């Protein structure tokens, strides 16, 4: 066992805030110094799980997170933590709402 243990994952590509509006698609991609690694997406402190809308794809050392029907509740803080390591990314999801002004009658 030589220079085998010593080592710690790294962050090649981090995630940046994503500005989206109601009924939109939010995608988050990153790059890690490992392909056999795996983590989960956390929103404002909540385990993000895939659904009929949300679609998570795993590609080598790259993670993807799709979010259909963007809601005003998705906005917060998207942090990904690769199980096994202590690393973590930082990304803020900005939710834009279509302000309503000048009501029309008829």
């Amino acid at each position: 066992g030589s220079s085998g243990s010593s080592g710690q994952l790294e962050v090649l590509q981090d995630i940046a805030d994503l500005t989206v509006k109601a009924a939109e698609q939010a995608v988050f991609k990153c790059e890690v110094s490992d392909e056999k690694v795996t983590g989960k997406w956390y929103k404002n402190g909540v385990e993000v799980r895939p659904s009929k809308r949300i679609t998570i794809s795993h590609v080598g050392r790259f993670h993807k997170l799709v979010i259909d029907d963007v809601r005003p509740e998705d906005e917060g803080d998207y942090t990904f933590v690769p199980d096994g390591y202590a690393l973590s990314l930082s990304a803020k999801l900005n939710f834009l709402e279509i302000k309503v002004s000048g009501p029309s009658s008829g």
